């Protein structure tokens, strides 16, 4: 085994063809399978790996309950797989999750109980993070990113996102090898939603507070860091009001609420939403020529991907082969499902990035 | 890992033996299984795999719903093994697919949303093609043919089947390799079923405008290729009229209309059909000394296989093992079944040839 | 992967412990499992497997359809599994079968179709064996025992027991290497269980035309062989009359009719039997010392394994392992079962010899 | 594969974290699931399994049958995983079992039909034990102890607790190499549970007849041994009295009955016990500065993990890695379930030790 290293530059991505779909983002779910939330995905060098919160299982579970956080376990299953009982490995108890390979093991880092963080390399718990801001810590609950040998994740911390702190992270072979207090201050960073080019790492958080674009975020190796605000009248966010003329100010209409979605910075540039904020129906990603960061760029193609579905959260992911000097982008969304008799499963549908144009198709 | 090697020299063919029979080629399907279309096999060198299109599970799936080819994806499952939901494999999206195994990876060949063709090799996308011609493309169906580390398959475009065209592509490592227009004119050529000997590939189609024969096709590795018509008053496709004298002209006689099926062409000469074309019940299969091709040559032995059973489409399939000088051929077929509630799932029976002769079975 | 070789020395028994037993053998058995008969036993060097004839799944199977030969297949599940969808391995079409493993495949024979026996070596078909005596050939229906790459199976032809004819068949890598006939006249040798000490081969077969005792063949590589009858007032065979004084030869009295069932020739010696033929319950096995052809010979010890449980075929198994100088000797019994509603497949449960002698068990 | 070495060093362990929790824990059970009861876990090198014993599988079991131990099974699955059909491994016959992993095979002891003990080497029946002083034989119920090769377990003789007999077993490749007799008189030491530090090992055993507290013996690879009671008013077993004052002696109040718990001896010194002996509710575990056997000891932290779960037996384990120079110790805690539709099974909670303190929290 040797350390997942990452490629620096990107694949030009012109277009978005899917390569996974569930069975529940077309029919219904069969009760015997696991029910299941916080869905994500995340690769190692070897296969892509879905991760999730599991509410239990859709024959055991009666409509009447709502099920709570303390109950919940973090499930895998290999992308492709159906989250069937025997399907299923059990990755450690918590109701929130990210996880990220480093070509040797896999790392998981899961909220539980007090709402502390248990970190586990290989199946086994190697370090845990305490709360010192107050109230339960929170996850990325998307893939955190490795690159040779060390994986950097994002950790939220507070009583309310008025007064969220978040600390970013750095591990190794599952245990903490420091971090570094990222200056929040004024807005709130949420559910950050990362990759990985030209040697530093770029995320795109949620501002859950004040904002109805998306806070991004830059930083490398020596946890040198810049936040950076998308100067575009494409509002990312979830609710959010009406779309706007470009400013590189912060949008605060509508600015409350939020939802885990992402951004591409690149040669071209991406932000994906949801279409139609209310009845939270369809899913667009839209291209842009240049920076997301100058107000000068323009609009250019926008890919309609869903339309019939009820869309929830997003992110990205990149998965690792020798392939070439580029490194591919794919990204995940979760949908609305439902069991065989009502119950409000997701499942995942997820695209990947290609170099060619690609006509338009709701999928 | 070594390029699969196809032998050159075929197998003496004087019987079939089945090697798989689906449970529910017998009996009913159980409800949890997945409910299949479009089966096919194509083997490794390590193991045969059947290919099939899901429309969902059986016990999600109400009969009161038609469901529709954009709901679709392929899935691929160990000849031999149930599809049941923890050994299905997900391969891409689409309603139609075709694949093959050049001794390194899997190429799969999926048609989906627009119409266009997903190429995926090992699991990840390295291509895609797009329809000039208009309407959706279309697939074989079929296994390809892999010889050397080159795939070959052949491709349909148009609106409508007096219209249609066809391409013969190439393929390396999941990515074109070029392709050659094939000269249909006149007729219609779908569903190529293919093996390869004597350094050629050989493929029997099926003409679904004007023709109750089946179109041949010939080509070898630098395309140049030829059709061939069989000059027999045994008819292949369905449905079909009457049998005729033979004769080296088309059969336009209820030639509209047609089912994939194939021909063999050898020392000793197959063709195989369905029994009873109104009903379609039945599966026969009929040799002959010498070519197809001559107006001059004679019935021999008719093998009644299949008597109880609804047919469909039935295709052809080279396993690779060492053996000997001898290359092994199998063909499949695919059979009506239903859940055991309703619904119209189909299953698969294999057969593999023998070099001796065999007595008469109803499998 | 190297020849299997068997010890020549066999292990010392004075007692019976069981080693596996299936789910059916005190429970009913879940409606999705496969109903299985013919079930037996047979041992690679790596794990021991079950082997058995579908009837279908217990849950599409309605009671009032009688199933038929022609509808069966084989399946192999490893043993300690239960025969569930996922678990099942399907080694071929027919509705009788026997099975080996050389060291490098396993080998199975099965009767399909017209009642010929293909051969299949790795699950691929190596040759085929068909009907000269006329009517369906039968195999042992119990392991085939294979020591040193050469596996030795018995193969029955014939339209009746009156008029049987049985070939001692040798196969290498899945291909026939030759036969024998043995000399069956004026009696008749079914279902032969087999092992394997001293440079001989040890087979106890069913006659089911004119004798209660079971007859006894011996044979070793070079295939010269004697039938030897047991001398001893101990019947085995079911149904039959009554225990009879000493002598070596024959027991016509209820001599017809017959199931498959063992005898043990050793230091020590054992015959099993069903304890109550009428009911068919209760199975025993009785220790005797030295030969079981001599009339000398003295009934010593009586193990009563089951007494509440409804009785059919047992058979003989060798696993095989270092272990050391002594040869593990192990037999199975086929037993009733019913699935949650009604059906009548078997299950099976299994002992191995220990050297200790053991205190009275009812299982 | 080389023999299992422990670490001769314990971890320091100051807080427990749950490392897997069943689906039963929390939700109902599956009805396709097979009931489990004597839970327990044992490592490998490689991984940890759960051992248990099986009731038959809920859906094909009725509410109105008691069922008997002659039915049961001994069945292993992998930690992690539920016990499916198809995850079960069948281990052996048997309604009260052991086992460990030496390093090259597992080693499972089972109690069954007349009360003897086979036990099982690679899943082999390698040697049997037999009852001298009547009635039947009884496991720890809990994983034995290997080091270096060689495995300890503990074996219960007697027909009553006032009459128990114990010896301490030594195995070897499955064979047993010898044993000693304990010395019980006056008390009783039954499921004892296991660890190893400093060249001894120690076990928490359960007096069934005179006791409250719980005996605890050490012994070492000679055998030499010694009985040791802690000297703590911490009241281990269940049910029991109330707090008393520390004292050397045995605390005979409320001392018959009692279930399989354990006690943990080190620098740090642990009891874990039953919350509310009437209810059966909620699990603690309380820490100590030194040694369990002095009378000038002093609780000093008690940790609630257990509130709103009805309790059962609690056992030790210790998983084996390369890890360091720390032996990494580890409890599991049996707990009351229901299948979909009534039914006691009973699922699996586990701890592992930190070094770190811990915040209260309620599981
Ligand atoms: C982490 O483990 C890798 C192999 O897993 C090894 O090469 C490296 O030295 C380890 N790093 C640390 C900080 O222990
Ligand atoms: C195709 O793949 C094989 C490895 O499977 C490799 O050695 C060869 O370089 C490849 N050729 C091309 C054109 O990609
Ligand atoms: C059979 O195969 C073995 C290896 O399994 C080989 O060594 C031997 O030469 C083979 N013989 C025949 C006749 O196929
Ligand atoms: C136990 O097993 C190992 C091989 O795995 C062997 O070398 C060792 O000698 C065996 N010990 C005994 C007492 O048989
Ligand atoms: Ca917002
Ligand atoms: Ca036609
Ligand atoms: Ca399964
Ligand atoms: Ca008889
Ligand atoms: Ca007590």
């Amino acid at each position: 085994a040797t350390p997942l290293v990452l490629g620096e530059n990107l694949c030009s991505i012109n277009g978005w063809v899917p390569t996974y779909r569930g069975e529940g983002t077309t029919g219904k779910i069969p009760d015997e399978q696991m029910l299941t939330r916080q869905n994500f995905v995340s690769c190692s060098d070897k296969e892509c790996r879905r991760f999730f919160v599991s509410m239990g299982y859709g024959t055991t579970t009666n409509f009447a309950d709502l099920i709570v956080s303390e109950q919940m376990n973090v499930y895998s299953v290999k992308l492709g797989d159906p989250p069937t009982p025997d399907k299923l490995k059990f990755e450690a108890v918590g109701w929130s999750a990210s996880s990220c390979h480093d070509g040797f093991q896999w790392t998981v880092l899961s909220v539980a109980g007090d709402g502390f963080v248990s970190i586990l390399y290989g199946g086994i718990i190697t370090d845990t993070i305490h709360p010192t801001n107050g109230g339960p810590l929170r996850t990325q609950a998307s893939s955190c990113i490795c690159n040779d040998g060390t994986c950097y994740t994002i950790i939220a911390d507070g009583t309310t996102y008025t007064a969220s702190s978040h600390r970013l992270y750095r591990l190794v072979n599952g245990t903490s090898a420091g971090w570094k207090a990222l200056d929040t201050t004024g807005f709130n960073f949420e559910f950050p939603t990362c990759y990985y080019t030209s040697g530093k790492v770029k995320c795109t958080g949620t501002n859950l507070w004040n904002d109805a674009k998306r806070p991004f975020l830059e930083f490398d190796q020596s946890f040198t860091y810049t936040f950076k605000e998308p100067c575009l009248g494409f509002l990312g966010d979830t609710p959010r009001g009406i779309d706007t003329t470009n400013y590189c100010d912060k949008t605060t209409t509508e600015g409350e609420g939020g939802i885990q979605g992402f951004m591409i910075e690149g040669s071209n540039s991406w932000i994906g939403r949801i279409i139609n904020p209310g009845s939270k129906k369809g899913f667009e990603i839209y291209k842009f020529l240049g920076t997301l960061f100058s107000v000068q760029t323009v609009g250019n193609r926008n890919y309609q991907l869903l339309s019939n579905s009820t869309i929830g959260r997003s992110g990205l992911y990149q998965p690792a082969y020798e392939s070439r000097d580029c490194q591919e982008l794919c990204f995940w969304i979760e949908i609305a499902a439902t069991t065989k008799a009502g119950l409000s499963s997701n499942d995942l549908i997820t695209f990947c990035g290609t170099g060619g144009s690609m006509p338009d198709v709701n999928w």
